[PDB]
């Protein structure tokens, strides 16, 4: 089998993607966050605290022919920005782009942070880390991928996010008319349930490409960019004006600024990001300071390649036995 669901950026900033899911019998279908740096498949719901839902589309499990509860499990998770969500869970079908896995943990939100709930277009995550990452307690629970993948064609998933445009989830497959040139696989560690993998260096704009490794996560679950404070220096040490705010939480820029590029190594290749990805506009409204999209993991303890890094390339996922990942121009 396969799956393919178009995945749309949620605001003009690209902060973050929603791809429609199907939920339950009769269908009930949520736009989801995929997310590469987790594993829980959790939504907004029946259950949610009413003063925590604003806009969102819920998933009324006592409408699903299928829904079944999970007795007695339970999920809290806390992600990297500090946002965070709870509740029960529930057994259901869930497809994604015509994809259909049976028994799919749907992780239920009681309770959601403020982040989320002052987020109208994102009706929960969809998380496709490692199944060891799921926090469902106390049977830990496999993401949809782990579900889906003895069926597949290929054990793989791609994403392929679009810059200020809509882009496409795929399982099962790869598009070989999605890339240009080659895809060239990099080796992955799960040692931390995480897409992890090394950078063989970098360049800013067209200047000469530093090689230095640089390990970190593929997450398209995060927004920006995240790396080494040596490597964020050099890069908006480039940009007239640039600096770092405290105040802001991260490097800002004038708006006025041509922003050069960023590259990053995958192996003896290269993947050029546009100065104009690295673009997050005023910092509020009306401002002529603007937020960078490449930022210091420094206080994060890890680098993260997030959707800034990520959409500039066509991804691949691979879940063999031994996973890797690939990472092709577009």
């Amino acid at each position: 089998s396969t799956g393919s669901a178009t995945t749309t950026p949620i605001d003009s900033l690209d902060d973050a993607y929603i791809t429609p899911v199907q939920i339950g019998t009769p269908a009930q279908t949520l736009n989801l966050d995929f997310d590469t740096g987790s594993s829980d498949l959790w939504v907004f719901s029946s259950e949610t605290t009413a003063s925590e839902v604003d806009g969102q589309t819920i998933y009324t499990p006592s409408k699903s022919t299928t829904a079944k509860l999970l007795s007695g499990a339970t999920w809290s998770i806390s992600y990297g920005d500090g946002s965070s969500s709870s509740g029960d869970v529930y057994t259901d079908t869930v497809s994604v782009g015509g994809l259909t896995v049976t028994g799919q943990a749907v992780e239920s939100a009681k309770k959601v942070s403020s982040s989320f709930t002052e987020d109208s277009t994102i009706d929960g995550l969809l998380g496709l880390a490692f199944s060891t990452l799921n926090t469902v307690s106390p049977t830990q629970q496999k993401t949809f991928f782990d579900n889906a993948k003895a069926s597949l064609d290929s054990p793989v998933f791609t994403a392929d996010l679009g810059y200020h445009a809509p882009g496409t989830y795929n399982f099962g497959f790869i598009d070989t008319t999605a890339y240009t040139g080659s895809i060239t696989y990099t080796a992955v560690s799960t040692k931390q349930g995480f897409w992890e993998w090394t950078s063989t260096g970098y360049a800013v704009g067209s200047g000469t490409f530093k090689s230095t490794s640089i390990d970190g996560i593929a997450d398209t679950g995060t927004t920006l960019l995240y790396l080494p404070a040596t490597v964020v220096s050099a890069y908006w040490a480039q940009v007239s004006g640039a600096k770092s705010s405290s105040s802001v939480g991260g490097y800002v820029f004038p708006c006025s600024a041509t922003l050069p590029s960023f590259t990053f190594g995958v192996g003896s290749a290269r993947i050029v990001i546009p100065g104009d990805y690295i673009d997050f506009g005023p910092i509020s409204t009306g401002s002529s300071s603007c937020f960078g999209g490449i930022q210091s993991s420094a206080g994060i303890g890890i680098n993260i390649f997030g959707d800034v890094a990520l959409k500039a390339a066509f991804v691949v996922f691979n879940g063999a036995t031994t996973p890797t990942l690939g990472f092709a121009s577009k």
